[PDB]
């Protein structure tokens, strides 16, 4: 999905038509300066991609943590689809059995194969995402070290262990972060942007060095959508198909009291 860019600073993500509309508007919104820099499209091997920020070039060795945000991570329209015409997942099926055995039905089973929203929906419920409204997807290091291995990542101690091996005892990164993220979660709160689309699949990128730099982005915009016509959303309340909520808040309103409390340790 990326690409070197030629400009000192910059990186290449391969263009999607979500994405580019959200990032657009973003440079225009409140958000702007919690989600990198967008400074167009171009064209390389026939193909489409986003000049983005490079949010590491700032760090000297940075370790980074991806936080999928929300409680739901599928789109509506991805249930409608797989009633009338389900999309038959065979490698879904089989992380299931790896997890839970007991997860997929008798019928699941016998298809060896399960739609993506029933694959998302799991996921979800093994993972903090349902419970909490976020989860952790990964970590990076130039430790060179990363790992994914979060998908049952669910307790809300979990979490804090996690984050808490994340920072290695560093007391200025945890206050940098939490400084940064009640500055987002204050800019969430008056955006136009935010209230009136669905954030579905985004993440919040946490990026540290051992020099003490912190910072924090929203990124992956492919699956934000606008809901139509001045129809809101609270991004808090619980989401019933047909409402469109995604618990987006809710995550971050649980990320800020975990980051706090793990301050207070
Ligand atoms: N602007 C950026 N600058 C530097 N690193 C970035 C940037 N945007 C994204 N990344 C990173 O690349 C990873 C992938 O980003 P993401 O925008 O979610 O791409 P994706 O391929 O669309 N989606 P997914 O399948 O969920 O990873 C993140 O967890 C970061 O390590
Ligand atoms: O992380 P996992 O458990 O591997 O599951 C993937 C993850 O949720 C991606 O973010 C998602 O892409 P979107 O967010 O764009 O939907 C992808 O869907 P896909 O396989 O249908 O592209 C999944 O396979
Ligand atoms: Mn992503």
């Amino acid at each position: 999905s990326f690409k070197a860019a030629g400009t000192s600073g910059l990186i290449l993500k391969r263009c999607s038509e979500p994405e580019r509309y959200c990032l657009a508007r973003l440079m225009a919104d409140a958000l702007r300066g919690c989600v990198p820099a967008f400074h167009g499209v171009v064209e390389r091997d026939g193909e489409s991609y986003l000049q983005l920020q490079d949010l590491l070039d700032g760090f000297d060795g940075p370790c980074v943590l991806d936080c999928k945000m929300g409680v739901r991570t599928y789109l509506e329209e991805e249930l409608t689809k797989a009633r009338e015409r389900p999309k038959l997942r065979k490698d879904m099926y089989k992380k299931m059995l790896a997890v839970d055995p007991e997860a997929p039905t008798e019928e699941e089973h016998a298809q060896r194969a399960v739609t993506k929203p029933r694959y998302m929906q799991w996921r979800e419920g093994i993972s903090s995402s349902t419970t909490l409204g976020f989860r952790i997807e990964g970590i990076k290091k130039a430790d060179g070290s990363c790992s994914t291995d979060f998908k049952t990542t669910r307790s809300r101690e979990q979490v804090l262990r996690v984050f808490e091996e994340f920072v290695q005892g560093d007391e200025e990164v945890l206050r940098r972060y939490l400084n940064r993220l009640q500055q987002i979660r204050d800019t969430l709160e008056v955006s136009e942007f935010f209230r009136r689309h669905e954030v579905i699949g985004s993440s919040l990128l946490f990026v540290h060095d051992h020099c003490h730099r912190a910072g924090v982005w929203l990124i992956d915009f492919g699956k934000t959508t606008p809901l139509p016509d001045g129809q809101i959303l609270d991004h808090r309340r619980p989401w019933e198909e047909g409402n469109r909520e995604d618990g987006y808040l809710l995550g971050l309103d649980n990320l800020i009291g975990i980051l706090a409390s793990l301050a207070e340790r």
